[PDB]
């Protein structure tokens, strides 16, 4: 599949969103919920229909808070104390970019209160939801890459440190990659902490895809070496240590966007298999219709809060691969 | 008319742009210069074309140097000591919203290198070009905008206390607006300075839009009224002191997009009202092939620079406007 199928793919769920929003701004989710959106005005901005991703806009500031958060409405577990600040940075960046710069500079100063000082993560519950203080290296990802969006780099160096003791101090990596450490800065290997099983196709992959597309940007953003290095030592570790879901499973995406990104860096060819291969997939598992589902097929007006965010999700990661692919071809050509 | 056709008007003309590209990413102009394709990025990632904008990028990362500059090729006056920064603040700004964040440190850093830290304002001329130090409400207003979009709030406001000495300073608005300041600070009038003829049809508004546009959009990113009063203050301004050129120049889209976003913000129908019939003028003087030209009306396969650059303008403002009062109807009309 070429950079022009992989962006026609996302134009197609982009358009089936749009022709669905609801006049509020709201995507078509059959529960009221801020997971089910969150991707919203990211996404829609890159496709192109930025009336629509302004509208998420509308609907999004709304549920601000005078604090800079979005607690209510929110139903799914893994956004109140797995990674609550998970939608928050999706939220920040898609604001950022539509110049809606009040949106995030509010949205960006919450995300900083969870930030522990001391080690670099981010808190994985939000405010009043019970928990210990610990950081997960999603929470930590997304919040350094809102911070890159939004020109803080000492807070995404920051969340760069929190990954690189997270990735040094794993305790066997090579059967569980454990993405949870308390507040003092220790992987916490107890069983209610998030852990990946590397050999075993039970997904979660996104708890390391994710750092290493953080981390390829904030090598772009740097050009410092040791971002990169921990880029491609997670992508090694995906690609050679991990299961082959870790580029099957629907998330991902991220380390697929990661691939390309590295491409268009450092031009290595591998870098261009993985993102080749991963933006295929996705095409595949595309319905007609132009949204993505687990188990539907209909034609359907709206979908299950997971299906519309992975739709969403789907047009960024796809718009980006490639065009870092297309970018990376023109870039390394002969040269 | 309605926001849907501002946004179909701009996708005709990104689609055009995207459909004569160069394969090293740059776009269809006649002669090869930087000030052809310098809105290049920003307009076709808010069109929806990222390939065709990372191309734009690919194109724009080559012609840079080490400074952060792009001193060549350049060949018209105005981008070279009228308002250099020109250039450099949409490169800034469509590098940032592209992700291309070492692209944006880079021009951002040199931006700030021009800055005049005791006015707030931008120097007019580039390096190397001769000049008395003067800065321009352009460059400053680009560079304060560029500031924003990269995070560097203390420099955007800094660009917003030049613009506001600049507007208090005037000494005789009534009928002129001098746009440039000397290094000290003083308004400039001297005559081969920007000086806008206020009362009469002769362009040049976008020395006073753009500062609009970048004062309404630092209201927004800090609230601070004194960005706000400033911004509607110059909008008044425009919109009763000025000539009616003020809202009729192809330099019009800057204050119409100031004013979609003035709509949107404070929910008044006079700013709807100006954005709206400045948006549908522009659709009016697209050619229907899909570009912008002032006199170019064929079926043809590259354009005059200045037209190249009109018609990725007129893709930014057009869907800045439309999406800016689309929203704007969605806040206020309940």
């Amino acid at each position: 599949n070429s950079p022009h199928e992989l962006k026609n793919a996302a134009q197609r769920a982009a358009d089936w969103l749009v022709e669905r929003q609801r006049p509020n701004g709201a995507l078509p989710s059959r529960t009221a919920v801020i997971e089910s959106c969150y991707k919203g005005m990211w996404a829609l901005h890159t496709a192109g229909h930025t009336q629509a991703a302004s509208a998420v806009a509308d609907y999004v500031t709304s549920l601000l808070q005078p604090d800079g958060d979005i607690p209510q409405p929110r139903e799914e577990r893994y956004f109140l104390d797995v990674h609550y600040l998970y939608a928050n940075g999706y939220l920040t960046i898609g604001a950022h970019v539509l110049g809606r710069f009040g949106l995030s500079r509010k949205l960006m100063s919450f995300v900083e209160t969870m930030r522990n000082p001391a080690t670099g993560g981010f808190r994985s519950h939000g405010p009043a939801i019970p928990g210990d203080g610990r950081c997960d290296s999603v929470s930590t990802s997304i919040s350094g890459l809102a911070a890159l969006y939004t020109g803080r780099v000492d807070t995404a160096r920051s969340a760069a440190d929190f990954l690189g003791s997270l990735w040094v101090g794993q305790p066997d990596r090579k059967n569980v990659f454990h993405a949870v450490a308390d507040a003092s800065g220790a992987v916490l290997t107890s069983d209610d902490a998030v852990a990946v099983q590397v050999r075993k196709a039970e997904g979660d992959w996104y708890f390391i895809g994710l750092p290493a597309f953080f981390l390829t940007a904030l090598y772009e953003a740097t050009e410092d070496r040791a971002y990169l290095d921990l880029a491609t030592d997670l992508m090694t570790y995906m690609d050679e240590d991990c299961d082959e879901d870790a580029f099957v499973d629907s998330s991902c995406g991220k380390a697929g966007v990661a691939a390309a990104l590295l491409y268009r860096l450092t031009g290595r060819p591998r870098y261009r298999e993985i993102a080749e291969g991963i933006g295929t997939l996705l095409c595949e598992r595309q319905s007609p219709y132009g949204y993505w589902s687990e188990e539907e097929t209909g034609d359907v007006a709206d979908l299950f809060w997971g299906d519309l965010d992975m739709t969403a999700e789907y047009v960024l990661w796809l718009d980006l691969i490639g065009r870092n692919l297309a970018s990376g071809e023109r870039v390394w050509a002969g040269k």
